[PDB]
């Protein structure tokens, strides 16, 4: 009767926490130097903020964050994590002699009790356009240990959203879909599912990176301050956006990517996934349109995104987009949970 | 009427004819080198073909061939166009004091009257595919005034069909018709229309020319004796084929060229269109499939190439094609009066 | 019909069958400018459509009557001649409509209408403006039009401007010199090059140039779609009197044109200037069969006479003199059939 | 039901959640050598099918089922527990076969069929044959199956051969030790290398590889699927003995397998042996955690055991030793997490 198995489907749940419990998914995520750099960057510049004070690490995965508060002198750090990973986190704390203050608390944030309430938390809740996961609820979920003049590590995120033009990756789907109109395959006539495929694919978000020209607007920006959000707030997010075209062509879909900045008391540092920053392994998110939709500079693309969270621990997207001169019209659905890597 | 007017559109004869009543369209035809230089040296490697011999000229144009005929020492040289381009010729005759061997004869060769039967017919009658035009039925109309051992140059004319890969092309008319897609142009929903539109234009044979390597099997030869013809047999041409494929991959449809034979007395020389051979202002047609075929290497390609004659003085094209080995069948209806100019 | 009496059929034939293509449609659909703002000036009008009887003039796939509708139109009549009729009928169906629009195939010549509309819309403009001769079945069509109706477009106006361009000048005799050589391949063609000269110098020329080519600030002839009569565009006489901007040598005379949608909120402008981004119409040059010579301030002054033929276009006059030099020249120009020179 | 028994519903609902995507029913459809030799087996063994009753076992699209079709089958029961079975469905009304393909949507160990069938079709094959323990739903699925009926594909062949890859074993401990650092940004990550050792090389490595590895003839155990029940692949013991044919280090052992389709007319075979065209299954490589020196003319004999878990995977026990040395190695592979090596 937790909130999380109350949003989340049990099957979900296990192949989740059955993932992250493998030591190469770790590593992966470790090697991310920009990630692990930024993170500890943010923590130790603002070690003022960890000094003798109490902290909660929301899904410690292997620890590192637990260690960096520890490095930063923090008095004790209830580290919780839900996957079989709690238990090689318990390996590195007693090898690295942080036993009397890392403790690992296995379980999950909705789930677990914790001994006192804590002057920070931290974590890493962040997914693929940020929100994927559905990560941040359990973070937010956490603040129910925050003492009122607590922080929070990420304190907020921004969700960037441009519209781009990229005929070949339009095509490149297009070509996939293609496979069911064959007439004949092997003598089967499969065209009557040609409309069926096409969602199928445009459904799919695409994970990778891209040059920043083919970008045809000034972002549009969406912030989440997570020391005011509460939980129920991420069960639906909507996006308006109002772009500026500043070039003429073709706009094929638009481009999501996510900043978190850590607020301290020293400094404010920002972890940017920004196709003009060094690439992470969230890379970037782009969600096409079944139709591209043509616009001249000058011209306005309006619309919404809205994400609605599903069980699944990730959110259906939907995206509509207007160009306001000519009432060209794009609606489109996506799957946020089964995305299309292409790099 | 007469045979001409009765298988001919009236507005069909009218636009063809004022078309090849333009200077330009002659000169372009004449800046074909490799077209007039092969057709000359036909005719004077065999000047005994034509020394002292009585010659029809089925559409002379300009004349340029006609005067081949006359280098080549012929003593009676019957010249027969339609277009107000034989009054041009008729200019040329007398500025190169010829009026005793070139007569020019205004008129369709269905309508008009010779003083004599001719000991060989001259002619450039072939269109694109060969077939285009339908001009190759004017021609074999004119054996009524060719005496019993009489010669026609060209003699034959060889057909080619190859089965080619070329996603590139493939896509480009995809695109295209990917217009109708749309679900909100300006605000109006096109797809109804979607069906409609790539029926259209993959109806266009594709006219341009492509590297050889695009070719997936030995080319098939259909061969017409223009000797033996009969211009009846030129209303419904079936065209069977059975290509043995020698690379795997996608066959997007068929490549079509010809080649035409001036058998004479003292050499074979041969007009080729190829694709291994200069270009031409024939270039080579490509029919493309709506969907491709997958063949592996050692599949076995055949299928039907049949065009039917139409009253707007081209063909409709139908090629059925199946890889024998899997059932895959593609199909497609292709209206080569008006084709897709790529070059 | 007032139609079939002032066209030779082989010229409708061909006419009817050119837009019953959807990929002709495609080409006028996807001109932005064109497009763009006849659904600015139907819909930034709106008052002069709400709840009014409209009839759209040659349809074609029926986007100006989906204007006309978007605009609150209560009852749109969408005349089409082509084949493109039972395509608009299906679009009608498709964007649920059918109440509102009724598509009625044939000429606007010759189809019975039920009532009297309160505003006719059409797009018959071709290249400078008259050519295709649609604008007679424009005007034709006030027939239905209530004494106080409105027509969209209200007004166009046929812009004239002297221009210099040596290259197109030179390019008209490097091409006929083609026929100025003694034995090409054994054949004198030079007495032909006089009628090839000729053949060139009577096509206009559709492409678009640079700005600065113009000498003087154009002319206009504007005919008021509202006040004038069909009869009214059989021969048009468009006296000039340019007023030299630069010195040099006058090739032609340059031709493009301007519409303008006065409604009952704003005009609304069309236009196929050189100044403004290009559209299909591109613009139209007429070359002087030889260059007049004109000194900045200089008065360049003649007439321009379009005789309309039976091929649904016009024959061009063009005379012109220097008025302080009496140098004069003339042209006779065949609009059906232009040289499209744009790269 | 026997399938619910066996399976945990969160491996089931990812598992059915996977096959209803139509792009992986496309990825199984498009490996040709697979769809091909189901479709040559069927079809050229036509007098098993001709007027039967057919069995579809998880029909996904359909395909083999038309296969059946195409072959004379009289009546085929289609079954599908995914979503795809109503893909499938419309795919069989589209085909004009409502008559003789009924789909049912289910879990054929749940589903009712109404009648005894003469021949049972389906693909159950997974990596190294047995993952995914689709072959139970298929030997469960003879319940239906009258007592001379056949089996398509009627046998299953399991090759085990040793090998040697200096460059796949060294990889293992390149990627561990990246835990073998002392300060991993101030933390020492060193006591979880054994972990990372010991989960890389419980991974079974999916690609392919040249033949020339293999130190000796394959070993093979048949599955005869006419004779065996669901309950012979819970355990499957699989004893060996190599006569090793070249000297070095064997650093595991490669799995492929093969399967043939026993018919009235001629038996098919399809293959995914490393000597034969790559299919979508490659080969499956599991190495051993000490590689074992051999001479050639020694033998290698030892044990693979397959357990059967409810993941709808096994746990893989290899134990091999040199028998003219007694140098023993073992290995404990998970088939449900495979690396995919190839590229
Ligand atoms: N791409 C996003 C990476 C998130 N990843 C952080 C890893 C750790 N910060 C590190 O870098 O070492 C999630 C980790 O948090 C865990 N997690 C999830 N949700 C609950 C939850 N509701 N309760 C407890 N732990 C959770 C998850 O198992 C897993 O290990
Ligand atoms: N690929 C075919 C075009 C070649 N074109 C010039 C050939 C000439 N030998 C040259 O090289 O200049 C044909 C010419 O033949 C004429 N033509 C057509 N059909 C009848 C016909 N039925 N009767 C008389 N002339 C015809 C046609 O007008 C036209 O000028
Ligand atoms: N550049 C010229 C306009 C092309 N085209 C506009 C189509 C549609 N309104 C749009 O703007 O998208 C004209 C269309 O009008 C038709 N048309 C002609 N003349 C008669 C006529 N006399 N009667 C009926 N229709 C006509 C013609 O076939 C054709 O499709
Ligand atoms: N080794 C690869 C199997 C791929 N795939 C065959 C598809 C189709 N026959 C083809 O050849 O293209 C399995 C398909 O069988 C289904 N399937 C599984 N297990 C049950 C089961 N117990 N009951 C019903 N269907 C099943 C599964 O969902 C899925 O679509």
């Amino acid at each position: 009767r937790s909130v999380f198995s109350e949003r989340t489907e049990e099957s979900s749940a296990v192949q989740y926490f059955q993932f992250y419990g493998y030591l190469s998914q770790q590593q992966n995520m470790m090697q991310d130097y920009v990630r692990t750099g930024t993170y500890q960057r943010a923590i130790l510049q603002n070690h003022t903020d960890f000094k003798d004070k109490i902290v909660l690490d929301v899904g410690c995965g292997s620890g590192i964050l637990s260690f960096f508060a520890a490095q930063a002198g923090a008095r004790k750090i209830y580290a919780v994590e839900a996957s079989t990973m709690a238990q090689h986190a318990e390996v590195l704390v007693k090898s690295n002699n942080l036993t009397d203050r890392i403790v690992v608390i296995p379980g999950k944030v909705e789930e677990v009790s914790l001994p006192e309430q804590v002057d920070i938390i931290i974590s890493e809740p962040m997914g693929y356009m940020l929100f994927n996961e559905r990560m941040l609820e359990s973070y937010l979920h956490a603040k129910k240990y925050l003492k009122p003049s607590g922080n929070m590590f990420p304190t907020i995120g921004d969700v960037h959203l441009a519209p781009f033009t990229d005929e070949q990756l339009y095509m490149e789907q297009f070509t996939k879909a293609n496979f069911w109109y064959q007439p004949s395959f092997h003598g089967v006539d499969l065209s009557a599912l040609r409309g069926a495929a096409v969602d199928e694919y445009f459904r799919q978000p695409v994970v990778d990176t891209f040059d920043i020209r083919i970008l045809m607007a000034k972002s549009v920006k969406y912030t989440v301050n997570f020391l005011e959000a509460k939980e129920g707030d991420l069960h639906r997010i909507e996006i308006p956006f109002k772009f500026h075209m500043l070039h003429s062509g073709l706009v094929h879909g638009l481009a999501f990517w996510f900043d978190v900045a850590f607020i301290g008391s020293i400094m404010t540092v920002w972890l940017s996934t920004a196709p003009t920053e060094p690439l992470t392994h969230w890379y970037q998110v782009r969600c096409l349109f079944q139709s591209p939709l043509f616009a001249k500079a000058g011209d306005t693309l309006s619309g919404t995104c809205l994400l609605i969270a599903n069980k699944r621990q990730s959110y259906d997207i939907s995206i509509v987009a207007q160009v306001d001169q000519t009432g060209s019209k794009s609606s489109n659905l996506l799957d946020l949970k089964n995305p299309f890597f292409r790099y």
